């Protein structure tokens, strides 16, 4: 019983790290296309 409790955690802690991983994965995409918006602005604000 305490095996099968052991089980149901780990199931449910790999559907919790997976669903922040994904969510990590996008953010830092959304993040990367930011900066490049971010620094053809910074360029064009100087010249």
């Amino acid at each position: 019983a305490a095996e099968n409790w052991r089980d149901a955690m780990k199931t449910e802690l790999q559907t919790i790290r997976t669903e922040i991983q994904e969510e990590t994965a996008r953010r830092q995409e959304e993040l990367n296309a930011q900066n490049l918006v971010k620094m053809q602005e910074l360029m064009s604000n100087f010249f």
